[PDB]
């Protein structure tokens, strides 16, 4: 025989607390954030509008950062057959975007308005964009045995635009789905929750996401160290082992 907390080992679980255990049996509601959990976590573009020079320019200033954006377009752009050109003046706005300067020209790339995701700049001229994407786990879930392993409230939580978060949401059969969320609003909808009956297991994984996480009565977190908060970290990294856990 081993101990409980061997066994959840040769599951795929670390347990951080031995409590958890009889916290689960009163959990009715399941939440969701979208981004690492729903999806690896890992951008890539999936449109460029404007031509090669252009490209090579943005792709040139993207290059020096570590932003997971910057390693989608330089990756995007190598694909197509730019050459990497040299920068100066280069500076990473963060939270923003990003800058830096070539053949005399300045040229920026950040956050774009309407329709697409990202835009460049040409000495304030804005040239070209792009529309980048995350991409969905590959299984999906028997969210029906979810609302079946008892009669389980589910719930979406999302930073991104409605028509991206209700894609998904329909794309899965899950109703109930809150879209362009900021990380306090995220702890808002935890709090209401809690004050009016519910009991919540939430499954996030390192970024805003944290104090969320802190909140819920079981918190459940992604193997992608000290992973401070959560009762449960998912060393597996497959959304199908707590899904078994679920049931018991
Ligand atoms: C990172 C990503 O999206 P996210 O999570 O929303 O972005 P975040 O990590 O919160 O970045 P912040 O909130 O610090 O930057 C604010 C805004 O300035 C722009 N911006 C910031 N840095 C840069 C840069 N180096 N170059 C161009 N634009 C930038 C950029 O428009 C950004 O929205 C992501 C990550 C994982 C999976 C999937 C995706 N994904 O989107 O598909």
């Amino acid at each position: 025989a081993l101990s409980l907390y061997e066994k959840m080992l040769h599951k795929g679980m670390i347990i951080k607390n031995s409590n958890v255990y009889e916290k689960i049996k009163e959990i009715d509601t399941i939440i969701f954030n979208k981004t690492g959990t729903l999806t690896y976590g890992t951008p890539i573009v999936t449109q460029f509008i404007g031509d090669s020079l252009s490209l090579a320019y943005a792709a040139s200033v993207e290059a020096l950062s570590s932003h997971p954006i910057a390693k989608a377009i330089v990756k995007y752009a190598k694909e197509q057959g730019v050459k990497i050109l040299e920068v100066k003046d280069f500076k990473e706005i963060s939270g923003i975007g990003v800058r830096g300067k070539i053949s005399d020209k300045i040229i920026e790339v950040k956050k774009a308005e309407n329709n697409n995701d990202i835009a460049v700049y040409i000495n304030g001229e804005p040239i070209a964009s792009f529309n980048i994407s995350d991409v969905p786990r590959p299984n999906l879930k028997d969210y029906l045995e979810k609302l079946k392993n008892e009669g389980l409230k589910i719930i979406i939580l999302s930073g991104d635009k409605e028509d991206k978060v209700k894609e998904l949401s329909k794309e899965l059969n899950i109703q109930e789905y809150y879209s362009n969320l900021s990380p306090e609003d995220k702890v808002r909808i935890i709090e209401k929750l809690k004050q009016n009956g519910n009991k919540v297991l939430m499954i996030g994984d390192g970024v805003n996401d944290a104090a969320a996480l802190a909140l819920a009565d079981v918190s459940v977190a992604m193997g992608n160290i000290s992973k401070n908060v959560a009762d449960i970290i998912l060393v597996s990294n497959d959304i199908g082992t707590l899904l078994g856990l679920i049931k018991n």
